[PDB]
């Protein structure tokens, strides 16, 4: 299932609990960027996915403020969980920083992360 | 600041409460798509933003399942709150549906919404 | 239709000619970023679009090198032309810079531009 | 170099010539979607990349009309070429379909493609 400890291709660690009714709650530790230690994450997932072999839609957010650092930014990941012998969460993400209105055009990075349960 | 009722350019409704710990909680009603009634949202925001004229970074997620409908999809909005009179939240979003592996290339829509506080 | 001079909400300038074969060619001048003067653009559009009220799909690219400056980056705009009086091109864009492998995660910005025909 | 025949992770074929002054010109055959045979592509790349080990920025567009089909849509790929023993083009893409104004919110798919010169 979705609940567990996941790692992306950068070595970031995503520890999450999937609640029965659709909540995602956990912590995220980024291997890159202006970040140290764990950050709070929350999100949602489809708690009754289709029964046709499709993945399970989900998303979550981290605001990059914790007890140690504040990067004045937030990332959201949107994607799907694909179960099986080697489960995956395939995502695309948007990282928005707080900017002035004049710099808003350069506020948001986009990328993609693949998560597996394999510890690097 | 963030706490309140917001609408976007499609006529969708966002009711949110921003907690002291950086939490966002509330409900979302979409004017479009495979959606009816309110859906749970959850997210996070920068609870100690810069005071140099920058927006406040925030994001949230809605999974499009409630007790009335399930679209097997989820949207995340990533953006920033711009306060003052005429408060706005400017976002870009990703909407992913659950797909088979063969259809995964067409799983995700992208767009942008502007929210106005009422 | 598409052929002409366009501006966006940032004050950038897009001069384009749409060819019978689906080609777009022209020049772009950005109001923002690491850019000065005109840059070559090239792209494609649907030269036989639907006539049922749909926009006309199109995209183009600018690499941010000209004979005056090089920002080691490139933007692509993907969107659709909506004709008539008050013609518009509504787009979303991806701006990728050349990076080292360690910095690749932060290579690409995303945004949206609306162009108005003059 | 960039000039050559590339394949993505779906098995699509990207045949391109990189002109000396920044042009990309070629053809694209998609393994998926409403597509058959080759489609014209054009784009641009940085014809004088940095000399610090960075990739080469580039982008290109395909409108999905050819002699056989018209899907009333266009894809742009934005990314970078990374040379070496196993050269790659790493991209993110936007696929916009012509829609009514009311359906514009659902006009654009986003994804990512990785290209290599290895024929599947
Ligand atoms: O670095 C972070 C937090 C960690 C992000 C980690 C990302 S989440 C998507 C991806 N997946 C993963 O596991 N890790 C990465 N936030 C960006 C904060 N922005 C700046 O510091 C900044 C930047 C910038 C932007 C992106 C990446 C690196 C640097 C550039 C210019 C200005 C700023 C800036 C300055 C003042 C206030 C706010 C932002
Ligand atoms: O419609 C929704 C839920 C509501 C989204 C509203 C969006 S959120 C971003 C934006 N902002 C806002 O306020 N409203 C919109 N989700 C997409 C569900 N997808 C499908 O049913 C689907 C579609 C499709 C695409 C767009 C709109 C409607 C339907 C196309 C092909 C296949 C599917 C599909 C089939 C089976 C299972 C899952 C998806
Ligand atoms: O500024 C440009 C060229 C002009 C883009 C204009 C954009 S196109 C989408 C939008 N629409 C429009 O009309 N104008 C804007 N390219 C980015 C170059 N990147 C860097 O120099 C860079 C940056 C950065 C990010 C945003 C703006 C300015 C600079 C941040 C970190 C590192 C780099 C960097 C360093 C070395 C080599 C390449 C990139
Ligand atoms: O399928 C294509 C062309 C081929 C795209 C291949 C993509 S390019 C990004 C990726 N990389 C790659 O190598 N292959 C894929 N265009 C989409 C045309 N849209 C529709 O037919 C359509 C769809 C839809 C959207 C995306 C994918 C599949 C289907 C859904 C609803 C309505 C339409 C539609 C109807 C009438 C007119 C236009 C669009």
């Amino acid at each position: 299932g979705i609940t567990g400890t996941w790692y992306n291709q950068l070595g970031s660690t995503f520890i999450v609990t999937a609640g029965a009714d659709g909540a995602l709650t956990g912590t995220y530790e980024s291997a890159v960027g202006n970040a140290e230690s764990r950050y709070v994450l929350t999100g949602r997932y489809d708690s009754a996915p289709a029964t046709d072999g499709s993945g399970t839609a989900l998303g979550w957010t981290v605001a990059w403020k914790n007890n140690y650092r504040n990067a004045h930014s937030a990332t959201t990941w949107s994607g799907q969980y694909v179960g099986g012998a080697e489960a995956r969460i395939n995502t695309q993400w948007l990282l928005t920083s707080g900017t002035t209105e004049a710099n808003a055009w350069k506020s948001t990075l986009v990328g993609h992360d693949t998560f597996t349960k394999v510890k690097p």
